[PDB]
């Protein structure tokens, strides 16, 4: 599917950009970069891998220039840019949940900073870059999240922030349709990773214990390789045609809880 | 392989975007492909081409309830299974008109609503309900769509006013059928070079750029119906294992309708 | 007042919303309001209650287009006039298994579809037809929709795909009558009680709180027959005057289907 | 029965555009106070003076400091004895050449349009929260001016994009989170209102906005105006309304995409 592709996952160090760089790679992908802030965590990602397939690099979304400088090193020492997982993002993690009248405008604000000044300057310079060299057939995605296009109990920071994403998406396919790249992206519902056990969901018990009655699919549990797996499709040229559309793997979801 | 190993019935399989998709899920590895439709010569020289050891042809008016459970059964006891049930076949109007509201013809919207609403949901009851008599583990049903079902249209508002049925079928069988493991999806493309949009007056490449291109905001590539087939053989495949109550839009950013 | 001097047509008015649509139109100064259902005693009451000099009764089965050109072309003659079509007549199947995708009664399935799509469209047909021929300004169609017409259902999937395909009418017409000033919009209640949820099982209040209560975001109030004909006025008034094309929800929140 | 009789409104950027319309039409519809809170001090106490000062007041509000908000919520709700209305209005846009394109997205204004417009907003949907809470306020309503732009993505201004979207966002979440209060929070989303803000856009007159945005709009004969915008929410601010929350009320004609 992604033969001979250069791409970079932002928080490939953990969860789903993690699992993500391992998928794109067994689809062939020349390179994948992971950029993170976690160095020592993704450097062992990077290696676990495979060194002569996947390199680290220090990478702080909401910095511009830290962004630039990845997306810059990405394309010299690869030849390219052809995918760009724009994935990294964070919760609040507050004891009052962040909602509407406990909000905590600090909180919100380092969510908003990570979550959509960051995701804006990733697609941003990585627009930039594939139209430098010309990428044919770019491919940009965003990881979202059913709170992108319904509300919040909890956690309304994060609602607004993924909101935010799912606009930028539409807006920058618009506007990047004119050179050949495609923007879209892929809305999980609950996967394990470090962020679901912050929220209290280590286990599958746990997360069909939570989500299961509020889930149509029965008898699959939803695994940060089936998000991957999404997500190398949208890359891919099975999806030569698909832009500014938010792919939802939630298996049936009919509300929060 | 995606489908290896799969039974797929595609209706409307002998023409246009169901002939590619039956070819395409054969490609894909499926077992074998059941090609249901009512051009019955055209439809057997396709499963002829597709090969005669993967492939058959079954006549089937997807409005009649007892020939659609005729031809699921008759599927599954020839090849033992069935994993994917593409609910393609579809019409519409080729009014004077244009079945604009002013001038709906009321008889030519009977028609379109028969075959695409009452006979998609006559197939999703069908496949469904041999599924679950199977015990199929992770069986899928898909509907072709259109950028129609969730806008309006100029023209043709049978044909809207039907393809927005199907996405609340497809919907309201997602939650239903989920219980059974079953994903029920749709795809939804824009203008895909066949014999229907032939009657409507795109017969070349040219014609879809001419008409739509400037509609379009995805530039350097035109869509096919084998564009159509990949993103329904990826929505029957394990890679979407977690995908239910999806409408999957292939339509290259489409600003609006012309 | 909000509808002074206008013109309004109720389908479905003999009872339940349609009927508390009627009575507050008039409370909002409609000229004239006609009331076109099938259940003619029924029908001359509510009509009567309104005000003879106010108020009109037609016999008109939405279904068939005849009855509907005629109820429509009625009004225009006898009130000089036609501003408001409320198309809100409607119907479920009320089936005992459900009308589930698995045990889908196609007969039943038909009449749904005949009643909510066939005859919701022919009323926007004839009524959008005369509007224009009578140089009418501001015109306003407003069709009752559903949040079923905007997600899937558990169960009733006929009256599911029938109110999806209401929304692709109302968005066609909607860009297809704006050419003439005519504005096209729904509105979209939860559960009111009338003999249509009485039919379902849902006869009290404490049956809607018991069935809905807790799936519903906004607390101590609960919708009334009244507080949608508030949305349907607001639509059909200068208030709105430059809505069009839009489904206005009033469903307090709803997080899901039961 | 006047539709606002007895209520208690706050129109945040008040002083000019929709929301010195908005707070001219509750008054109108029987509103017993409007509190305008802006920053243009003059501006807002002409509006107020012009309203009547008995049944209209001003506060200096900048609607992104979290202290200035529940400041002006805790007056409105001291001096007028309620608080019933919160019509969060306030917004701004880019002064960009570059058009905050993706391409050539100007990081520092994006971040000056993301904290009034989803900031801002934020903080004055939960203060006046709070404060219907504490107040008991029964029937109360936050709405918040929103856009076709938080549904539909743009060719331009992104950021602003990004901002209506996450306000969409926020007031799907507040109503969800509220109506155990019986609070209602809905948006209202207008298409192109001649005002300041679209005047800096380049539309300064009605034939700028039929050359800009006429062929995309289904809807003949009527141009959109403030006080369409206003009677939009006074309709959801009203009983009219009563069982309406999380909703999206869109004002813009049939816009059949963006220019
Ligand atoms: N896990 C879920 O169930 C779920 C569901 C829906 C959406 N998502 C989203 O998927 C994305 C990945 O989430 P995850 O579950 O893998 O969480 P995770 O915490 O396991 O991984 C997130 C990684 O992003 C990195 N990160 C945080 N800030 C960064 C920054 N400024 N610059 C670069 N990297 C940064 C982190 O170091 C981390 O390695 C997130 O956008 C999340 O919002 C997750
Ligand atoms: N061509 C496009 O651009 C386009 C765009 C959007 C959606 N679609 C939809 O994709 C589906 C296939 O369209 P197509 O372009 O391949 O047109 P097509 O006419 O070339 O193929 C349709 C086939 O379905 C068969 N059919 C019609 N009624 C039938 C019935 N009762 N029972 C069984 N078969 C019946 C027809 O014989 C035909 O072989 C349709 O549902 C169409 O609405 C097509
Ligand atoms: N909770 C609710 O009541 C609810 C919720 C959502 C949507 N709706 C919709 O509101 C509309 C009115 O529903 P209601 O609850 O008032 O039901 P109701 O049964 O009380 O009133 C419906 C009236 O429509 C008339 N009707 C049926 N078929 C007709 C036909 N062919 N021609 C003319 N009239 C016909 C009926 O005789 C009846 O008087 C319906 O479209 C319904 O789908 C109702
Ligand atoms: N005019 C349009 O076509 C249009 C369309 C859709 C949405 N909107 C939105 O409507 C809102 C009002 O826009 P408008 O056209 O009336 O513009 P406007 O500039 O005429 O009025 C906005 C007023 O808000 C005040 N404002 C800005 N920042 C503020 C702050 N931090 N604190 C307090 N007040 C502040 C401003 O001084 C100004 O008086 C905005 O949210 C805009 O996004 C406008």
């Amino acid at each position: 599917k992604l033969e001979g592709k250069v791409a970079i996952v932002t928080g490939g160090a953990s969860g789903i950009g993690e699992t993500a760089a391992r998928i794109f790679a067994d689809h062939g992908a020349r390179a994948v970069v992971i950029a993170d802030i976690q160095s020592e965590l993704g450097r062992m990602v990077a290696e676990s891998i495979g060194a002569k397939r996947c390199s680290y690099v220090q990478c702080d979304i909401a910095d511009e220039e830290q962004v630039k400088s990845a997306v810059e090193w990405t394309a010299t020492t690869y030849g390219g840019l052809d995918v760009m997982f724009c994935n990294a993002g964070i919760m609040s993690h507050s004891d009052s949940g962040q909602t509407v009248m406990e909000l905590d405008m600090s909180k919100f604000d380092e969510v908003m900073r990570v979550n959509t000044r960051g995701t804006a300057a990733c697609v941003k310079q990585a627009a930039r870059k594939m139209v430098e060299l010309g990428t044919r057939g770019g491919a940009i995605i965003c990881t979202s999240s059913p709170l992108a296009t319904r509300g919040g109990h909890v956690d309304t920071d994060y609602v607004m922030s993924k909101h935010a994403v799912l606009g930028l998406v539409r807006s920058a396919s618009m506007q990047l349709g004119a050179h050949g790249i495609r923007v879209n992206s892929v809305s999980p519902m609950a996967v394990l990773t470090p962020l679901t056990r912050r929220m209290g969901l280590a286990t599958p018990a746990d997360v069909e214990n939570a989500l299961g009655r509020f889930t149509s699919l029965k008898g699959v549990a939803l695994t940060a390789e089936h998000v991957a797996e999404a997500a190398a499709f949208l890359a891919s040229d099975e999806a030569a045609f698909i832009t500014g559309h938010d792919l939802v793997v939630d298996g049936g979801l009919l509300c929060l809880p």
